[PDB]
């Protein structure tokens, strides 16, 4: 459609923005893209990956709307739904700093709300990160597009040379929920993977059942058959009706 039709309230941030669509007053979130630098083979893989985002609907995917040129200023706006709980890695942060833990509670969520998003992925055919991890208003938790740094989450295949690997992730990601570091930290990736290769660390605080620890510790099994699938995750008898969306 038209950026005309909706108003920026405020920068989140760098683009993202909080807007207001004018004709019922609904607030949305947009991402400003400037192609104006692109070569015509960087925009065409542009056009096909934001054609691909449409398609995905899914309660745990975050909602994508419109797509939106203005090739006055060269910009694509990709509108979606907003997110008012931000994402997950300053949850994580934020803990880190006022020395609080999560909820086992909310830990349970995450966990039964990511773990059907993964499986609408590879029904379907995203990065599992915190930074990409999104809270509506709702106590809904939906991943996003996105889609120097030490890979603190990559697994012992995807690092010598598959869906059990995104298991591993979400075990990371889990773990570093509870425990509010990540199961495996070094300074250089050399130290890193001499650490993954051992599959050794911490349990989890003791505030934190037996029972999530253990599901947690089997997706960081060193063999990824022994990691528990998407089905076997939701079998789970920590997870109930409850932990799961609502609208
Ligand atoms: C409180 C708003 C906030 C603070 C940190 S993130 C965030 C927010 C809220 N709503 C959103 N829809 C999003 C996005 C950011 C961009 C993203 C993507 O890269 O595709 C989708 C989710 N962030
Ligand atoms: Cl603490
Ligand atoms: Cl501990």
């Amino acid at each position: 459609s038209r950026a005309e039709d909706y108003e920026v309230l405020y920068t989140i941030g760098t683009r993202c923005q909080k807007i207001r669509r004018k004709s019922d007053g609904k607030i949305l979130v947009w991402k400003e893209l400037d192609y104006g630098s692109m070569t015509e083979a960087e925009k065409q893989m542009l056009v096909s990956e934001v054609n691909l985002l449409r398609e995905l609907k899914h309660p745990n995917i975050v909602r994508y709307y419109d797509r939106i040129i203005d090739r006055t200023n060269t910009t694509l706006y990709i509108v979606m739904e907003y997110c008012e709980g931000g994402d997950l890695a300053s949850v994580i942060t934020k803990g880190t700093k006022e020395r609080q833990y999560l909820d086992e509670e909310f830990v349970l969520r995450v966990m039964t709300q990511l773990t059907l998003a993964l499986k609408e992925c590879h029904r379907r055919s995203r990065d599992l990160k915190p930074a990409n991890v999104f809270l509506d208003g709702k106590q809904n938790v939906k991943l996003g597009d996105f889609g120097v740094g030490t890979p603190y989450y990559m697994s012992p295949e995807q690092m010598n040379r598959n869906e059990k690997s995104d298991i591993w992730s979400l075990g990371c990601l889990l773990y570093e929920l509870c425990a509010l570091m990540p199961p495996f930290t070094a300074f250089s990736q050399k130290e890193l993977a001499g650490k993954i290769r051992e599959g050794k660390f911490r349990r989890i605080p003791y505030r934190y059942s037996d029972e999530l620890n253990e599901i947690i510790t089997r997706m960081l099994n060193l063999k990824d058959y022994h990691r528990p699938s998407v089905e076997e995750i939701l079998e789970n008898p920590l997870i109930l009706e409850h932990h799961h969306h609502h609208h």
